[PDB]
């Protein structure tokens, strides 16, 4: 590690002594430059309160599983599949069954063996070749409904590099999977196929380019507000500010063809260690949809953390309709299926986060304790179910099945 | 256990969301607006400024990071820890509590003593602002060539209300009071460059009319001027809300304090809520100058806001952090001999997968992003390594950082 010891930038004020540092920065351009400026005109989305919880995808099954140094085995997918049912969660990922011979014995498994819960719909992903499409289709056999996800990378970056492809071309990849997708779930009567697309690397992509090709799916499909698509749109790089990442959402919400018959999807990854912001900024931009991991589980920096949406919304008041009552059980349980700890300082779960060394913040948390209690008698009311009024502690750690612990 | 919510939907919920009502008890819980105040901001400019330059980096692991620590650090750890923030190129490096903490005391005392402090190194102390905790704060710092005295307290409506059981005025009194202890120490200890940072503790729980006045009155006292500014700390104490509505306040603040260019504003964000990154570059979008923080966000419970990640993601869009992140494995192993804490996994810049790749087509793509590189780099007679990089999945290039790309 070498000191900086560049000159200071022109105009930097006399009291930072801060020197550049010989990183090569010119090796990176601002996101502008990299995709392009943004198109959002008169924002809303930084004037709206979150009031209601989205609609949760856990893609725990799949998307997690792809990251983990020791893949679950059977029983380890079977207990997760059962953590997300009783939790709460009604559409969950459970396979990419045409790349993957396990995970097409466990979508078979959960069908055959009467695993899927009425008001659970599972998840497939697979890529727009016509035979990986047909093979999909082939897994899901017997299931009672499922969500077919169909997804190719449309990212400036992509198209040159890996496609060697024009605009038209790439588009043509996806409308030509939507198409098979339409052959194929007519030949499965009986199964309710559900359908979701992704411009995979959304956020490297033009927003004009991206609108236009989900406009042309959705022509293919012809979605309806009771048959409704999912439009799901991932930060598959997190490539910069939670803001624009939410701009970029409200313009496709405000700006997609047919927008009630569309489900608008979410799946933020982590890169830039805002993945969270970045859904919660997204779901106020009009999102109606989060695709996300309990704590986090994801390749590289990993997905958005469910655990953390879900508990930022009880925290100012909003059901998310997710039983959190638990969160020890919800943690043993992902440590157990991902062979991967939930870090000490992770929100609401990790193991410090109830703790208080500080000996100010010990007698003020003990004052709030204390008041609490003398309003619940002058109330005759049990404190437990009394305004949350704690310094330091956001949440009553009994809420969530924890404790405090001055230390 | 855990058993599946069967309450009712929400009026409204569309009939293809089968989501229920939970049995956790809401009601205990109320919308930030209601809790504090609303927001106070009119035609906010933060979403419409991208950072091009570093903030002020002030690094709080030796006293912020360590007050976390299930094992505080010896002696020896604070040693290393403080020559890897120097080293790393910070230039205000917070160093103890020396009123509250006899170990404290005695590393500001070894600093100083040994001739530990770099020429362009500005050692932050925390103190309270009863008075004898002020002097024996002085005391600590005695033979220092600089110092930021850090006085705080806090100003929230729960503080005021449960633990100070006193008024606005009252409350104000007590960080005005503070300041001219200050102010009166300051003039006993003549050779010292004496600098100040106020912070209204809790500020996110605090009405911001509220902390305005606070600051206002502790600068009146201070008399910074832009030669000698003060430091206005706005620490989110527990972080209570969305990262935008931060930055709306530290907005309003650097829109609204008096005599702001003798202010330095300088930013303290938690990570509660799991926002502190985006919280803090959101708030220097708004006009805030000073970032405190943490490598690898230590700090107590979710902890202080990440420096590397906020470093490195200034150097991954073309801006230089003014921080050395060359070898993030020489930094990680430090950290962690330090804290006595491991970096998670999947820690952005720094966990152990970061840079691996296991999905075939994600290979397949890093491959020829690669592959196409070299072939550019070869077609302009250029070093492959000074060349932009453009690799799908891989926002850096890992040996950027002494790291690398690792298919499995
Ligand atoms: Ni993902
Ligand atoms: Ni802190």
């Amino acid at each position: 590690i070498v000191k900086p010891a560049g000159p200071p930038r022109v105009g930097q004020p006399s009291w930072n002594p801060q020197r550049a540092s010989s990183m090569p920065v010119n090796r990176y351009r601002p996101f502008a430059e990299e995709v392009e400026p943004i198109r959002l005109r008169n924002r809303t989305w930084p004037d709206r309160v979150i009031d209601r919880a989205p609609l949760w995808c856990a893609v725990d099954l799949r998307d997690g599983n792809q990251a983990l140094i020791d893949p679950m085995s059977p029983a380890r997918k079977r207990r997760m599949f059962d953590l997300l049912v009783r939790m709460g969660y009604k559409e969950i990922e459970v396979g990419f069954p045409s790349a993957s011979q396990t995970d097409f014995d466990f979508v078979r498994e959960i069908i055959e063996q009467g695993a899927i819960p009425d008001d659970v719909t599972i998840q497939v992903l697979t890529q727009c070749r016509p035979e990986l499409i047909e093979r999909t289709f082939q897994a899901c056999s017997g299931a009672p409904r499922a969500i077919v996800h169909f997804y190719n990378s449309t990212s400036i970056l992509q198209r040159r590099v890996v496609f060697r492809a024009n605009r038209a071309e790439v588009q043509a990849i996806a409308t030509d999977g939507a198409r098979k997708c339409v052959e194929q779930a007519a030949k499965y009567p009986g199964t309710q196929w559900r359908f979701e697309y992704s411009p995979e690397s959304y956020t490297g992509t033009e927003l004009e380019y991206a609108k236009q090709v989900c406009d042309a799916v959705g022509e293919v499909i012809a979605p309806t507000p009771e048959r409704p698509i999912i439009f799901n749109l991932p930060a598959t790089v997190e490539m910069t500010t939670p803001n624009v990442y939410a701009d970029s959402i409200e313009w496709m919400s405000r700006n997609l063809a047919n927008r009630e018959s569309v489900i608008l999807s979410l799946h933020p990854h982590n890169d830039r260690g805002t993945a969270v912001a970045a859904a919660e900024l997204g779901f106020a931009a009009g999102a109606d949809r989060i695709e996300g991991c309990l704590f986090g589980n994801g390749e590289r920096t990993g997905n958005v953390c469910l655990v953390t949406l879900g508990l930022n919304l009880f925290s100012r008041g909003v059901d998310p309709q997710i039983d959190f009552s638990n969160i020890d059980e919800i943690r043993r349980t992902v440590e157990y299926c991902n062979q991967l700890p939930v870090h000490e300082r992770h929100p609401y779960g990790g193991d410090l986060v109830y703790t208080a060394f500080s000996g100010s913040h010990q007698d003020a948390i003990n004052k709030g304790l204390d008041a609490m209690k003398l309003d619940a008698d002058a109330a005759d009311c049990d404190v437990d179910d009394m305004l949350w009024q704690v310094p330091y502690l956001p949440i009553d750690p009994r809420d969530v099945g924890r404790t405090y612990e001055a230390v």
